């Protein structure tokens, strides 16, 4: 009986027919109604498909729901993952409030504050050369081993931050079990000034059980002592009986805790490979960036809250447009993996088909999340956005400084960011083109013939989000704000943002098959379908 | 008065109500039936939904329509281009049957065979160090300065083809107008030992402008002396007038044609770059995997012709099921750049709202690409494949044997790939789940509870295209399928694949932006919607 977001009052708030050049042009005050601030993050959604009574019927629809409570109750540690009985608290990992929180009777403000100090000690006496490997040598590479959540964050916020490194280590990522993720890492280190790092929730994912034994193969057949071990390996792990059967001590093992979701983990000790690219102050920095974003989103009313406007705008088009995708589009060659982080932060979460009360829901739920770094993307998708006839909302997000001065490179870069939205809006109509191409030097009948080929059909919607520049604090606050853009979302389609029981069957499946791949009398190979029989058979001969 | 693919007939083939489990369990010939080979590449298209009536509606609109002579319009260097008034030949660029071709005057094979003898002549001379830089020394460094299609191809291939690596160059790759792409390269290059090559078609992009002009300012800062211009640049383009302007002599300038589309020419001049980091021998293979495709593809029935059933499927379900996105998800980390690649060559190419005769098109034409390489993605975004409510078709891509002896690794890689296609077809009903439940020591009232969320309703498609190894000659092959299947789809919605003409206006709008963000007394500043001027006025304050 939660209240329904997707209903026939909002497929009929597309009858209004907004037309964005006439927007603009009759409201002078449309960018003011239609913009807000968060310190020096400035979100423009100006561009998208509203006016007043579209932005208002969507704020009831926010304001009707249980999101004010929702919010109270994920902050509060309440159990809002309700398939799995868990808080949700990766807002309590950047926490600066220090109010009192107890939950499942940890005081999680002691817990996150003791386990930060660990990672920080670790990362200083790694950099300072306290630490040695085990022949006595200063590390100066850091490997980690993980993948999903306890890849992809820190990977894509260490490319992200590259100007910000200040170590000496470099920092690789080693995450498929396709052993070229792992060979690319050991070609450029030597075990005896290489610190691995085992990220793992579980320490029983498939992957990252190949790919730390096969790390620790190679140590020992460098060493051939065991007790190498010891100063070549750390730990982060929610389940601390499995590190030490892989041979790792408690005083190498760093914490995780059960209400931290994988695809949510940056923030935790799963974080440490970012400390050790860029210092953990930096690291500090990252996470106050989000907690402004956390204070923001907990305190201010719908209306004006970042978050809120971000996921009611997506949910509008995915339910009246039926569109099927959302691009994101980062203006920033450092943000190259910053698609690749949202679509796990947002699809794992929200591709889900039933309702917290287990229903299966007749409205579509979390759409494709896609994108790409501008400008190179227009060059290569911007023609169907432009173009195309697919319905596809459009973030750019846009960084008003770099970390260069090669002004002319940097004016140019935000001039297209800021063209492509102008493009989108605009278009240019048949009669623009056929009149352009007269004074071009074409005939009548050669523009006549070639004008409807150049039609751009314009108002088609899009958010920009400016940043002042993309520091350590200026990202920790903009990946929050997807991540309650996520949560919004899910709440306002009554689904668990939070479980992932999708990727059950698939685990299983892939167990089977390998021993289907061993043993051909096996009942395993017996009770495959005949694709996945003949797959088998040819990666055989 | 084409033939229309997507119509009433189409619409209703989905009635058959394909269910995949009881087609594997009662067709005892479903894999033969529904898979190809094209030499050492496996198609196995067995888990689609379709059966013999509808892969036979299908192959019947393939023949009915203008297909046939299509093919051999396009090889034979007509202009199906048709609002370029351009033949579309990147075909050519890899031919070895050597028959007649003759197009605008030219003999396209003794075209393309000199050119490809002045780059192997080029790359050898560098590599042999007979190439010296302006102060005497052996270049070390290539860097290619690019976008889109003179960037994309010859990057992707570059990574892909990275076992292959060979000339002891280092290979980069600069595109993006902002700095920090620049940037990258500069600082790990020496401009005494580093070749710079200018790939651009026209001559006239404003990144590769701005790109290419900042690198001769870093060259001639450190010579100071412009004659050194001649030892440190090549350029590639069809426009040979504007780069003798750049200061590139005619000898240093390599040829592109006209009919060499940008999203189509890494087999051209503009692959120069993968040539220098595998040799110009492996770059031959690469063309010669192409080559094998082609003549499949022109010379084969359409029943058994792979990119015309990749075509005809991925139609069908847009059309049908009106699905608005297809996943492209390759098991080998060397394929990192495939999907960025290919989004660029299908969403550049069919993303088109008119049809050849300019009529607005009132069907659907091309869909998002998206996708990840796995088992990477298995932890990001195949929770939405799985339990999500958008329907998606999937194409997997598998590598059978890899480049190094890891084959425990190697093995659960496939087992991986074949349990993730396995789990689309088959789901996990409530039943299973209940009982499996109950089986882990949960109570009646919790499996009950829990159950329905561990649902997964199963009965979605995938292809899975499977090489005996990735090779310069199968990965040339592979790219080739998907030129095919993309020229097949746009012949069925009657558009023309081969323009651009969507990207236009932006590039427009962006020198009109440039001027208002230096000038806001200009007509340009006072056109300015209100969105675009705020924007430019806070990235100045
Ligand atoms: O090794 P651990 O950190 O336990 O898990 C690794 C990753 O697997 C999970 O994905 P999924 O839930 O399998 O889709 C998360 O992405 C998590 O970070
Ligand atoms: O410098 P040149 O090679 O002339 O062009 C660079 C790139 O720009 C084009 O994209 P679009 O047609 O602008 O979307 C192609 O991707 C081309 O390779
Ligand atoms: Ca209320
Ligand atoms: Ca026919």
């Amino acid at each position: 009986n939660a209240m329904l977001f997707c209903d026939d009052s909002k497929k009929y708030l597309k009858e209004q027919n907004i037309n964005l050049k006439n927007e603009f042009d009759k409201d002078d005050k449309r960018v003011e109604k239609f913009s807000l601030k968060h310190q020096n993050i400035y979100f423009d959604y100006s561009k998208n498909l509203i006016n007043d009574y579209i932005l208002k019927s969507l704020l009831e629809s926010a304001e009707k729901s249980s999101l004010k409570d929702k919010i109270k109750q994920m902050f509060n540690g309440a159990k809002i993952n309700s398939t799995e009985h868990r808080a949700v608290l990766h807002t309590a990992l950047r926490d600066l409030s220090s109010t009192p929180l107890i939950v499942d009777g940890q005081d999680i403000r002691q817990e996150v504050t003791k386990e930060k100090q660990r990672v920080k000690e670790l990362v200083e006496k790694v950099v300072s050369g306290r630490w040695r490997g085990f022949s006595g040598k200063k590390i100066t590479d850091i490997v980690n081993i993980g993948i999903g959540g306890s890849d992809l964050g820190p990977k894509m916020v260490v490319r992200a931050l590259q100007p910000y490194h200040c170590t000496d280590l470099k920092v690789h990522f080693v995450s498929n079990v396709d052993a070229d993720s792992l060979l690319q890492a050991l070609h450029v280190v030597d075990p005896e000034t290489t610190l691995l790092i085992i990220a793992s929730k579980s320490f029983s994912t498939e992957e990252t059980l190949l790919n730390s034994i096969s790390a620790r193969e190679w140590l020992l057949d460098h060493y051939e002592d065991e007790k190498a071990v010891a100063n070549h390996f750390v730990a982060i792990s929610s389940k601390l009986d499995k590190v030490k059967e892989f041979g790792i001590d408690l005083e190498h093992c760093y914490k995780m805790w059960d209400w931290v979701g994988g695809r949510y983990s940056l923030w935790s000790s799963i974080g440490m490979s970012i400390a050790f690219a860029i210092g953990y102050d930096n690291f500090e920095k990252l996470l106050a960036g989000a907690y402004s974003v956390d204070k923001h989103f907990k305190e201010t009313e719908f209306s004006k809250n970042i978050p809120v406007i971000m996921a009611l705008l997506a949910s509008y088009y995915s339910c009246t447009y039926n569109s099927q995708s959302q691009a994101l589009l980062p203006y920033d060659e450092r943000l190259c993996y910053f698609v690749d982080y949202l679509q796990q932060a947002d699809m794992e979460s929200n591709g889900k088909s039933v309702n917290i009360a287990g229903e299966t829901v007749n409205y579509q739920t979390g759409v494709v999340l896609w994108g790409g770094v501008g400008t190179n993307g227009q060059h290569a998708f911007h023609q169907l956005l432009h173009q195309g006839n697919i319905f596809i909302p459009v973030d750019f997000i846009a960084i008003a400084t770099s970390h260069h001065n090669y002004d002319n490179h940097q004016q140019a870069l935000l001039a297209n960011c800021f063209a492509q939205s102008q493009a989108l809006m605009f278009g240019q109509s048949y009669d623009m083109v056929y009149n352009e191409l007269l004074k071009s030097g074409l005939n009548e009948t050669q523009a006549k013939e070639l004008a409807a080929h150049k039609v751009i059909p314009g108002n088609r919607p899009s958010t920009t989000i400016l940043l002042d520049e993309l520091s350590p604090y200026s990202l920790g606050a903009l990946i929050a704000l997807y991540e309650h853009k996520i949560f919004v979302q899910g709440v306002l389609w009554d689904i668990n943002s939070y479980d992932q029981w999708g990727v059950e069957l698939g685990k299983k499946l892939g167990k089977n098959i390998l021993k289907a791949m061993n043993d051909d009398s096996s009942d395993e190979y017996q009770n495959l379908d005949d694709s996945t029989r003949q797959l088998i058979a040819k990666v055989k001969n």
